[PDB]
C-alpha cells in the first residue's frame, strides 16, 4: 500500500457520445447505460489481470504492475489485451443500444484509449478523510494525454510500450508535443485486433 | 455506499492545483508523495469541516459533493461549498509559504502553487456507478461536466461559480460576471468569480 516509485503501465479509456445518447433518457436510463458500460470495461481489465484504479465519469483508469508485481512485458501484453477486449465490448454494446433506440436514433459511442509505461510513485494517497490507491507523476500525465489525443475508436501507445509490440501491428507513428513535456513524444496507434 | 443511482439536486466542487511536478521535480519520488499528501491532507480538511463529501481525487484534483449522500438544503449546499473553496484557497497560501521557506518552491524557479476552483449546482444522478466487480460513489451528468469546465476555465487562484450558485451569494462578493461558452453546451453559461474572502 505505502507509496513507492515503481515501473507500471497506465491505461486510460474514455468514451465520446455518451452524454448526447443518454440526452434522451431519464437519468434512470442514463445510469443503466453507464453501469452497463462500466460493467463491461471492468471485465476486460480484471480478466487481463489489471487493476482498476478509478472511474473518472465515463473514463476508466487501469494499472498494470501495481499493487501486484508484473513483468514489464506482461504489463504491455495485458494492457494491450484489455484495450482490444474493451473495443470488442463496445461494438457488442453499441450493437445493443442501437437496436434499442439508445443509439442510432445521436451517433453510436466512440472509444479512446491511450497506454504508457514508465516509472510512477505508486501508493495510497490522500488523508484520513479519504485515501485511494493510485499512481502519480509525469508518466500518468503521458498516458492520459495519449488517450485524449488519439483518433476515435483507436488505441495509442508510447514507444516505451510499442517496443513489446510486433512491428506490423503498429498502424501509425507520430511525434506529439504533449503539454508540459519538453521532448516531443513518439506515439503509436496499434492495430485494434491482432497480428 | 449502498445508494442506487438517483437524480438529485447537488452542488459539485472541483479544485485543481498547478506546480506539482515542477515543485516535486525538485525531489525524488518519495518526495512528491510526501508533498502531494500534505496538500490533499489540507484540501480534504476544508471539505470535511464544511460537511462536504469527497467524491474522488483525480491526481492533484479534488472532487467534492454537497447534498449527497446526505441531504442538504440547496442554500446550505452553496454556503458550505463556497466556504470550503475559501478555506482551501487560504491553506494553499499557507502551504506555499511553508514550501517556499522549505525551498520546494520559489527556488530552481518553480513558481509557488496555483489553485483553480469551479462550483456549480444542478441536477445529477448521484450514486454507485460501475458493476458488482467495481463501483464507486459519484455524480454523473451535464451538471458535473459544467462544474469541472468552470474550474478548468477560471483564472489561477480564483473561484468560479455558476449563476445557479451565485444567486445565494451576496452581490458585492461577486468580483466578476461574464458569459463563457463551454464545450458540449449549447447555451453559453453565466459565470461568476467570487471574492476569496467574505463580505
Ligand atoms: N463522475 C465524475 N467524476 C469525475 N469527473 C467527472 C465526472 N462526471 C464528469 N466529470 C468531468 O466532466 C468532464 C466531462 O466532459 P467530457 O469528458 O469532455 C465528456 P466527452 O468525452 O467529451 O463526451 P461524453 O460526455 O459523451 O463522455 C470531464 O472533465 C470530467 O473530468
Ligand atoms: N492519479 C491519477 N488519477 C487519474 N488521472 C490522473 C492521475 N494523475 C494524473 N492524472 C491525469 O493526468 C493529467 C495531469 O495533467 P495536468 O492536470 O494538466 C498537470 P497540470 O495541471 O498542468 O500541473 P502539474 O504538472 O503540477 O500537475 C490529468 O488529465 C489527470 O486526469
Ligand atoms: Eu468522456
Ligand atoms: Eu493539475
Amino acid at each position: 500500500m505505502r507509496p513507492e516509485p515503481r515501473l507500471i503501465t497506465i491505461l486510460f479509456s474514455d468514451i465520446v457520445g455518451f452524454t448526447r445518447m443518454s440526452n434522451a433518457l431519464q437519468s434512470q436510463g442514463v445510469a443503466e447505460l453507464l453501469n452497463e458500460y462500466l460493467g463491461e470495461m471492468t471485465r476486460a481489465v480484471f480478466e487481463n489481470q489489471g487493476t482498476v484504479d478509478k472511474f473518472v465519469g465515463d473514463a476508466i483508469m487501469a494499472l498494470y504492475g501495481a499493487p501486484e508485481e508484473m513483468s514489464p512485458s506482461e504489463q504491455v501484453r495485458r494492457a494491450i489485451a484489455t484495450a482490444r477486449q474493451m473495443l470488442v465490448a463496445l461494438e457488442k454494446l453499441n450493437q445493443g443500444w442501437q437496436e434499442r433506440g439508445l443509439v442510432g436514433r445521436v451517433p453510436p459511442v466512440r472509444f479512446r484509449c491511450g497506454i504508457h509505461q514508465g516509472m510512477a510513485v505508486v501508493g495510497l494517497f490522500g488523508s484520513q478523510e479519504r485515501s485511494d490507491f493510485t499512481a502519480i507523476g509525469p508518466s500518468v500525465n503521458i498516458a492520459a494525454r495519449l488517450q485524449e489525443a488519439t483518433a476515435p475508436n483507436s488505441i495509442m501507445v508510447s514507444a516505451m510500450v510499442a517496443q513489446y509490440v510486433p512491428d506490423e501491428e503498429i498502424i501509425k507513428r507520430e511525434f506529439l508535443e504533449l503539454k508540459g513535456i519538453d521532448e516531443p513524444v513518439m506515439t503509436c496507434v496499434i492495430n485494434p485486433n491482432m497480428l
